[PDB]
């Protein structure tokens, strides 16, 4: 039943960059809860102040490492700080330096580990995520020759010079002038994961090299937060209430949160979808909240419309997950026009609180959306987008009830003990795998 | 201790061709009886219709692949049908169609081991047995990274195209044209193992090739279902009532169970050996039964000696065990003169129930038949096979109920809970093998 | 844990010749008290009586293996005889001879192996010390592909023609036309171990090619033996008695137990520091018992002082080890010169009797004696050790009775029991281990 896993990540909570700090240690926490002992190994970035262990050669030059220690049940954690490990910024400094503080995160992790074994057994396996970590989990995999779960949460797709390879020790890995630490990590893996099934399909170019030993393992959401309780009155009540705040009047409410860039998340499209429906009669009947900021020429084409049309309105700001929730519980849909998605968490989060989601079918959306829990679409087709809206709209004046509890029913079935409780399958080979020629 | 088996056979009861399927059904309960969960795999052939469990590409068209589940204790048995699987000629149908059989029975295992990965863990060991089942025991050693277990029942002695291989999605192991899937099985394997000690000895020409890793696992017999406590009354009185059910009077029986062929079972050599003693005078003072089919010249000539002698008796059909069993407590000897013999199954069978073997000395025979236990004679010689049929009138007159004594507490001890207690030390290498160096 | 250890060694008591012997018999029944089932394979050397189990080929040539059994609780000993096996000089008979010997102990080994597991499971780790069980260690790992540790005891520093790891089945590990064996038993290792942190730091140069599979066990010393209990009257009493036997007054008696022409124990190094003494003040307290026999102009130099000095008492008999454990709880202090020492057992000896060790800082010596414990000296320099004599009469104040209640309590921490647990850990590789980058 029982095991002792080695998690490393390169960022871990209250470290928070993206989404993955949360992510990992919810992960974490997950298998802490099942009765597994969880090792976790990352980097302080300056946040911690830790304790000196000992030293090691890197770059050719020494270097202290430090270590700050937490308990919490069966989760312990590491925090390894020295050299390039307390830079503050957490990717970086720079392209040279992030490679740089990824390769002492290896070496640091071994002496960590091989300081434990002097009092305590070797790891079941190591789990490790992302190519940040993949010098760490190869050096961990040759020397100590354990299993190895390689996750990657999102491609990035960019080769690194070989130099970076030798000084890690791991020579042998670098065959040529430039490599894929994606593809380093996969190949050293017994078992490959990614965070959704259609993300895994979409990508199946890369994720091929690794059939047979590539999986699906899906992310969870945090339902306890993500939930209806802490919203008071009924949904008419708080979407009439919401719209006043906003300086708008009863309509069928469309809302889209995310950054404002090119071929991502698909504000563009979105925009454009705004501009087609401009000349239709049922324009007048939709209201559209549009949340976020970036690239400042889609801010200014967002604030054109706002300034164009009264049913929309354009916020520029971080807005806090307690007013987000209350959205999300007052809203009809939302929008997700994204040209990629690995998991989709913003389609759970609003599933969760009612919204009804009207998203691209890319990479996990497909998997988390289905045909009585909202609509899909072509992505990158504004045109598509807007008579997707217009469908919205006709559904709308049927009792959608029936549609909402089955989003909430369904986003409250990606937990993080199932995702949990399927790493552990992943961890022994027990478990399911892409294989090319299953139709 | 205790282990989860995946066994991969082509033939199962109640699929009967040869006694393989025997085989492969008592070593699966024998492993079951001792404790350990038994998954088998197997083409349903027909003879099974099941449900779809999904589709496959194999050679280029999709193939909807089904199961038939039974469980019988620990015993799991899984009937895969789907494209030629469905074929109801085990063997074929013929030379090409028998290898994408084999092929195909090898995508759609890895699909069905995938899915049940999905709720269960990973089997221990795979145990695949002839060639027939090396598509399947590759792939799965391929991607899954089992320990695999090759068992050799019969040496085929051929090569397949390397097109079979590539479609298979084991380019890898075809390294030229045409390709032994015997040599690629055993390469493949972590321990190999044939059915005699004797077999070995005689094929060590090609089973050398895997010297340090290759070692004998002998068959055993079900004596608690061959056994004289399903007939009745005393043995001369079944004698005489089975003479006389063919039109006979009595007299001492001699009895043949094998396919008509030219250089396997050698019922070419007994037809010859009957022709040189019905020019003697002890012809008409004895009885033959010869079992039977196949070769359609060998065919004739058996029924040709029908026709001519009223001595001899052929049955064409296919015969039940209850029946076989009947007929080997009745028969005084039986007559087992092939040119090569993996085994003899049909020895132990006729040794537990009563009846004297006269055996060619060749492979499993030479272990299982002694001296005071039937008579060995030189194979693929119709002259000492004759001279050994008067050796056996001379004994009809003494009292040889030793011979069957000796027969009976001799067969019962080539127990299936033997063999199985010996293939589970083959599964993790705890068990002795051949060596060059070792004389 | 409960593993079953297979241990190979190339001496083990009765037959004597370093003391590798003694060593390995206490690693033996250390794991076997500590609840493991040991099995040693050893060569008979032409000793004890065995049965034939068997025949191998080596060198063209049929040889009649056999073995003695003797079975000590959870400890199993077989000792192989046949062939070169036979030969009663342990490292011999010759150099050639010896590799043939070392190359027909592989093979035999093997054989036996192969008998045994006809019976019995295969164990769980495969222990083997020393270059001249290279050949049994590799050709287990080869076939049956148990876990392998290699044990470095003392570094040979030679290399063997490749003729002899073609004619042991190894043509493999032989790619250039001469192969150092002790190289080529880390290579097949899968961890890597040496009797002590200070030997593998000084042999560092050999250590660092299995950079991260090479750490230290520690030897221990059985102090239910080495123990003041037995010894009868207070300290002062006995020397005081040991003193008028040989021949002297009261004074600060050292000595010196060591095998003369045995060079690596500086002798000769102590010879001239008497001399440098000789002349000075002091030496009229200084009382000194050199032990041992060898070169006849050692043994002059040693009687030609003993001649001069009334001081200087030198035996050359063989002494009993009852006698040796009373000069060691009598003397004041024990003198050990040696060049270089992978452990240092004398100096365990002393100290778990109350001797307090003057040694030199090589090897092993530097972990065992600390400046709580005893006084560390410059190898090979005569000045030095004067000068550390010296410095013992200044400590001869009274206070060096916390040095010998010091000496006997981290004596007494180097025990067998504490060895056997931490190559039980090198067993599963679950140990710390020495790597280049860690400073
Ligand atoms: O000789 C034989 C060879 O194959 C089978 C074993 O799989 C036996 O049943 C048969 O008697």
């Amino acid at each position: 039943r029982h095991m002792k896993v080695l998690l490393l990540g390169f960022e871990f909570l209250p470290v928070k960059v993206g989404g993955l700090a949360e992510a990992l240690t919810a992960i974490s926490e997950a298998l802490a809860s099942l009765g597994h002992e969880v090792l976790v190994f990352t980097p302080s970035h300056g946040r911690f102040q830790g304790e000196e262990i000992g030293k090691i050669r890197v770059f050719g030059e020494e270097v202290q490492v430090k270590v700050s220690y937490e308990e919490r049940g069966n989760l312990r954690i590491y925090r390894i700080g020295g050299g390039l490990l307390d830079s503050e910024d957490v990717y970086g400094p720079g392209w040279d330096g992030l490679i740089r503080k990824a390769v002492t995160f290896g070496r640091a992790s071994v002496l960590l580990l091989n300081d434990l074994l002097r009092e305590e057994p070797l790891p079941d396996v190591v789990h490790f995520h992302d190519w940040h970590t993949v010098f760490a989990g190869a050096l961990i995999k040759k020397y100590f020759k354990i299993p190895a779960v390689f996750t990657i949460h999102r491609l990035n797709k960019s080769k690194l010079p070989a130099f970076y390879f030798h000084e890690a020790g791991l020579s042998e890995l670098a065959p040529y002038p430039d490599i894929d630490p994606e593809h380093t990590g996969g190949y050293i893996a017994d078992i490959v994961t990614t965070v959704s099934r259609g993300y895994l399909i979409d990508e199946w170019g890369f994720f091929r090299n690794f059939e047979g030993k590539i999986t699906y393992v899906f992310n969870g959401i945090d339902c306890s937060f993500w939930n209806e309780s802490y919203l008071t009155g009924s949904r008419d009540e708080r979407k009439k209430s919401l719209l006043s705040k906003f300086g708008m009047d009863e309509g069928v409410t469309f809302m889209f949160i995310g950054r404002f860039d090119r071929g991502q998340k698909g504000v563009d499209v979105l925009l454009k979808a705004i501009e087609i429906l401009s000349s239709k009669k049922e324009f007048q009947e939709m209201r559209f909240i549009i949340i976020g900021k970036g690239d400042p020429e889609l801010e200014g084409w967002a604030r054109s419309l706002e300034e164009k049309h009264g049913n929309v309105k354009v916020i520029t700001e971080m807005l806090s997950r307690e007013f987000v929730r209350e959205l999300y519980g007052s809203v009809d849909f939302v929008i997700i026009p994204s040209y990629f998605e690995p998991f989709g968490l913003v389609a759970l989060e609003a599933m969760c609180l009612g919204a009804i989601p009207i998203a691209s079918a890319v990479g996990g959306l497909r998997d988390i959306i289905t045909n009585e829990t909202g609509i899909l679409v072509k992505a990158g087709d504004p045109g598509e987008l807007a008579n997707a809206i217009l469908k919205a709209l006709e559904l709308s004046r049927s009792d959608l009830s029936k549609f909402r509890e089955n989003c909430k029913k369904r986003a409250m079935s990606f937990s993080w003990e199932k995702s949990a409780e399927r790493y552990v399958k992943a961890y022994t080979g027990s478990i399911d795998r892409a294989f090319d020629f299953i139709l």
